């Protein structure tokens, strides 16, 4: 037992660990579409460095939580990272809906962890949650939904310069 | 009654408050437009930024109102600020037409408020509205309506396609 | 149903439109208690500088729940904002017991939309409610239950002279 | 006749010249108001400073019909200042009344000199009225309205310790 442990539950430990796997797995979901842009056939730039910013975002969260861990005296385990569901992302308005399924799990595995912090009586697992990812989803999602939207609306994606267009007017 | 008060007829005072009233109405539309382009099945955010920009304004020619009647002796009266007209506006073309239904409306009013004034031998209530509001409202009015020209000429709203550049491109 | 609509509830989409009205009206008391301390007959330039500074803050306090309604999915409804209780404040002091009152009042809503929010395991909501309304409304409390004492031992309302320097100390 | 003089009517010719005198005459007024308070047994300094600012901006209101006149091919014809009402005006709340009293006085003139300007169909005379001495009135009936109150409610004259912390606070 940890000399830095109190009130840290064993079931949120395996919870941290669940977490920092899933947050590495969408920073890899992020970096593939990135540089599915990259492309020479779909070249999209700023999708290409959208994507890419939010895969070092990502990382940048499953990095948070082992700090945490390390705070509150759990242990770390890895796991594999497992590749995208794909390897060819189809178009913009297309990778945009996959980031936008792709943060709403997120978001439900978190939400289902603060419960698990809830009912463990753990009110500092509780209030990281609270501030460092619960808005940070929020706003993500919010973001995305809105460009799902605008690229619709403009004719994507059987409409070419629509997904130009936004590259450039919404992502430079 | 009122140790200032000269040349102030009690229907100008009444038609004051009614103006306050009209404005403060005017500020909570806007706002209810700013809004509803904030939202994820709309997403125009500068439709969204023009329109709170109205809104504010609004209020403030509310308050300059209620300055100019303490400043005359009146005593303000204030009215329920009735909910706008919709709670969803279809789209940029047809929130724009509804803008410039409004300013017209207000300008109409703010001409009969004049028009009142000059009736009631009140110079000063006279240079104060063409100074700060008549003016304003002539270039609001004419604002919306180039807005509402080229909105139309660009295919909308049929087109998702021209609100989306007409909000980066005029509005941003 | 909106795309990003995850886990709220539509008992908070109501409660958060109810206390978007409360919101509008208490920055419109606060507007109607302002431009009564500007009265030529009443002469307060500080407490009407106080109450159109705390009434500006409320409106922000509004457009804030307003951009959170269409963040977590749900729909903006506005209603008619009632004009405030009075038009008469009478004095400095029972100004700011009203505003204690008023503040109070929003309070009770506050704790009882997060308890709501407690009820349907909405925790994004709950520290978005923690983080930027509650300590704010204990702050705001505050700041007027000094005032009330304040004028209260000073001999308000009774001495005008009371009044006319709190005016210019606490609010210069 | 004067070779600029164009549209410019006899009367008004006349009641400018008029009004001239009794803009001076109120300059006059408020020299003698302002070293009363200047006396080694009244010995308000910002009283009296208020009181010089607000002579010599009369004298300016002069200078500028004085110009009027001659841009018009109006003829100016000087007369008498007649020495003001009092020698001695009491206390600073008295003082304060007479020039509540004494704006009031200016209003009349020129408001009446404004009808005379719209029998007269001289548009441009109506402007230069309400541009440079309606709003100036307006401005100035309230300043001294809430001054009046002020003091009052303090418990002027009889405590003379109110008129010496107006004196600081509202006139320092
Ligand atoms: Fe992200
Ligand atoms: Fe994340
Ligand atoms: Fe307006
Ligand atoms: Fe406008
Ligand atoms: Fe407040
Ligand atoms: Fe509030
Ligand atoms: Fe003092
Ligand atoms: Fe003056
Ligand atoms: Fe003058």
């Amino acid at each position: 037992t940890s000399q830095v442990r109190q009130n840290y539950h064993q079931d949120s430990e395996a919870a941290i660990n669940r977490q920092i796997n899933l947050e590495l797995y969408a920073s890899y979901v992020y970096l593939s579409m990135s540089y599915y842009f990259d492309r020479d056939d779909v070249a999209l730039k700023n999708f290409a460095k959208y994507f890419l910013h939010q895969s070092h975002e990502e990382r940048e969260h499953a990095e948070k939580l082992m700090k945490l861990q390390n705070q509150r005296g759990g242990r770390i385990f890895l796991q594999d990272i497992k590749k995208p569901d794909c390897d060819d992302w189809e178009s913009g308005l297309n990778a945009m809906e996959c980031a936008l399924h792709l943060e709403k799990n997120v978001n439900q595995s978190l939400l289902e962890l603060h419960k698990l912090a809830t009912f463990k009586n753990d009110p500092h697992l509780c209030d990281f949650i609270e501030t460092h990812y619960l808005n940070e989803q929020v706003k993500a999602i919010k973001e995305l939904g809105d460009h799902v939207t605008n690229l619709r609306k403009m004719g994507a994606p059987e409409s070419g310069l629509a997904e130009y267009l936004f590259d450039k007017h919404t992502l430079g």
